[PDB]
């Protein structure tokens, strides 16, 4: 019921007993592991309360104090008589933070507590929403200077009033299948960007038209907004030692803003809570640039190298995947626009891991979305075990909103 | 029930109905995945139910189940463990037992060749010069010249545990490791234990950086003994680059032949703690794992060190280019020589093929994501894309702990 860790590479051992707090279903069982899948009342709400409320109190040491039995009273009387409750600034800042701090999957916790968290609770329209979106942006951004930042709208109340960003992330490339049968621009996006048409979006047309945001308030049809352009920071891609790099016409946005999760804290459930950090380099140029299924580069790039591609034991998709990947983090530094490689990444990462062992008892952590798509067993968290295990307060993925909606 | 597995690159989607017959445990719970832990004497009473649940799949396979062949072997089998406790496979349900490990195991990303492995049946034999003999025969065999074929030899299976074979070598073809005064390592940093233990047991050590370990061989729950491959039976390759002329300047080579010799093989719930098998080796094994992780060779260093790369800051990606130039000279060296090695490409892309077939014909694959997708390169493989699901289907192989951690000195 105690559980061992150990790394590989330099045979320390940590023991977990943070485990024993999680509540939430892995997906796994004694008989199947599900390991590698990427989705594997009023009654209902107090236990939820009274349990994040206990941990906040616990924090701020104030755990059977009387401000402690006076606020779960509160709570108690509130819900009882309202069906729902209302966070304090403190416990929504608590909150938004611990729910970074419990995502499993995410490499920068080291990060964790400094968080911004701007309280949109009092937003009531898309124009609203919009107007705190370009806010997040602009402060986040910082002119290349990134600083993590959550925004937080008004939380579920009936299911039938939800705000929802409909946007993946704040920031996207149109993706648009031609004629052709090739697709022009970013592909994963394609469905979002004819919604964006049918609701009259113009689009330029181009491989890297940044998308519009549809913004849902109050359960209400979703409107089209433009991010004003000069909020919207950009890195053109260049090679320090290859001149033709420039000349694929490659760029990829500044500030990555996920904005398609709910946060659920002390069991109240906030539908958009657009955040964002900074990138690791890896996520553009091994994935953005390099799935197939992305903007899928290496054939063009591997030509301008002249490497023989004729046999996959030439390692030519290797070769090409660290210039493409020396190229983002070049342009970026050169830039003054932060980014992290993710050598040093993971290795602040188990750093966190250690610090979090040693001062809460463990670190979920998802070793399968932890070790970075290339160059795995060479970074330090490829020999690290880790436990993976569901914590409250939480990000969950929720479904693309257009199929879970009446017009 | 059915379970899907979406392939997020292709965006097929697979249906797994073969995970119903797994019985054994995962370690994953509800409440907690253990899916990244590397380590997540029987009865009469358990062993029939294993014989026979073995058996029925074996008769099944040969279009045999309910056969007068199936009852009476049942029979047979029953008998032979009431009055001996025991029983004897035949040769048919060994070789079956033996290839279905092999197609069992999640780890394993070269299953695409699960039928086709040979099997010697060493259950004959009884001491550590037979062991030693027909291991030289295996090596020898696999080895072809350099044209590699798969192989295992089955030692007798467990009695009472006090009577074990054991080959104490985790591979059959290994470099010793030398801890120095100061410290440092000589030569391979994985071994250095048992190349102690070895030297222990009196191997004379030549000292250098690629000495092939001697093998330590227990049979019937005896002391280990000592005995030297024959060189002549150890096909090694100089590792050199094609374009790199310096490559070859810092003396790196290595053995053709992966033959992992420590683990268990259950079948029809015997024991057999002593089989080694062999296959041949994909490529990062070697270049990424032995050559670059920092507890074994660790040459990242020297080789970009040579290749005269900027190394003040991790963000040039050093590490990286270095990594991928030193897996193109393995993959090179091995070809030049016509000694079988698969890349990692070519190896996951007939891992996914296998995986569709074996969905299709068999119900499932259980898959260990973790251990299949590559060490480098991660997502521009098919594999990483690919959603699989891990559970215990035997017969299998199991990880065992090292002998000399439990072997009672006689
Ligand atoms: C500060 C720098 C940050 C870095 C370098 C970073 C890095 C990453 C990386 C590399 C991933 C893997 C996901 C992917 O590859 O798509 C990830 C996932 C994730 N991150 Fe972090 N992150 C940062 C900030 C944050 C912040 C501020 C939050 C919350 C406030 C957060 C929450 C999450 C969550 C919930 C996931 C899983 C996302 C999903 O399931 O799609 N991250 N992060
Ligand atoms: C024929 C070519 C083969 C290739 C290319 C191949 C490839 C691999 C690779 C890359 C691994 C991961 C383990 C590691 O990286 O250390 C592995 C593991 C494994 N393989 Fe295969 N293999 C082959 C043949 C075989 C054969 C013949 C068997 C048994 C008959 C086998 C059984 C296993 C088992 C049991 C594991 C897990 C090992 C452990 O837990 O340490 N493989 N294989
Ligand atoms: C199906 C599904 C489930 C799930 N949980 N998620 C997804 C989005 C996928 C995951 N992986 C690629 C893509 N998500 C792409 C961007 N994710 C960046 C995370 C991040 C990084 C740095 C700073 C931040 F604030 C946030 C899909
Ligand atoms: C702790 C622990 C548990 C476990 N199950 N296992 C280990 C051996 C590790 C796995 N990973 C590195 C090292 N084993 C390296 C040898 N692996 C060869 C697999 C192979 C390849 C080609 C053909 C074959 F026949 C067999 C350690
Ligand atoms: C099927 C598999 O789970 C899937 O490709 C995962 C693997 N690891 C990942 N890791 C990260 N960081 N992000 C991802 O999107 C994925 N995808
Ligand atoms: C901690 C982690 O599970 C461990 O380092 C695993 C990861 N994946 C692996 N994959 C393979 N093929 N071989 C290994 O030895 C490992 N090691
Ligand atoms: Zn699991």
């Amino acid at each position: 019921r105690f559980l061992k860790v150990k790394n590989w590479e330099t045979d320390v051992v940590l023991t977990d007993t943070l485990h024993l707090k999680s509540t939430l279903e892995t997906g796994c069982t004694e008989h199947i592991c599900m390991g590698s899948i990427m989705l594997p009342t009023k009654d209902q709400l107090f236990p939820l309360a009274k349990e994040f409320l206990d941990q906040y109190y616990s924090s701020i040491k104030r755990f059977g104090s009387k401000a402690h039995m006076d606020r779960l009273e509160e709570v108690n009387k509130e819900i009882e008589s309202t069906s729902t409750y209302q966070l304090k600034d403190t416990e929504l800042i608590y909150g938004a933070k611990h729910a970074w701090r419990n995502a499993s999957r995410c490499v920068g916790r080291i990060q964790w507590s400094k968080l911004q968290v701007f309280d949109a609770r009092d937003c009531t329209t898309a124009h609203g929403m919009f107007n705190y979106i370009c806010n997040h942006v602009k402060y986040a951004t910082n002119k290349g200077n990134l600083r993590s930042a959550i925004t937080i709208f008004p939380q579920r109340t009936d299911g039938k009033h939800d705000f929802r960003v409909w946007n993946s992330q704040l920031i996207r490339y149109a993706g648009y299948k031609q004629p052709d049968g090739s697709t022009l621009g970013d592909p994963a996006n394609v469905q979002f960007t004819e919604i964006c048409i049918q609701q009259g979006w113009k689009a330029p047309r181009g491989r890297f038209d940044v998308l519009p945001l549809l913004l849902q308030a109050n359960g209400n049809d979703p409107e089209l907004f433009q991010i004003p352009p000069e909020l919207v920071l950009e890195v053109p891609i260049r090679h320090p030692k290859f001149d033709w790099f420039k000349d694929l016409g490659l760029k990829w946005y500044g500030l990555p803003a996920v904005s398609n999760m709910l946060l659920e804290i002390g069991g109240l459930e906030f539908s958009a809570c657009p955040f964002s950090g900074w990138y690791m380099g890896t996520e553009i140029g091994v994935r953005n640039y390099c799935d197939n299924s992305r903007y899928n580069i290496l054939e063009e790039v591997a030509k301008k190298m002249d490497l023989d591609m004729r046999k996959t034991s030439s390692l030519w998709k290797d070769q090409a995947l660290v210039e493409i990947n020396i190229a983002v983090l070049y342009s970026f530094q050169s830039d003054k626009v932060t980014i992290v490689d993710h050598h040093s990444a993971t290795e602040s990462f188990i750093k966190h891991m250690e610090n979090e062992y040693r001062c809460r008892g463990g670190c979920p952590a998802d070793w399968v979305w932890i070790v970075p798509p290339m160059s795995g067993s060479i970074t330090p968290v490829f020999h690290q075990e880790m436990l993976n295990y569901r914590l409250t307060p939480s990000f969950e993925y929720q479904p693309d909103p257009w199929n879970t909606h009446v017009w």
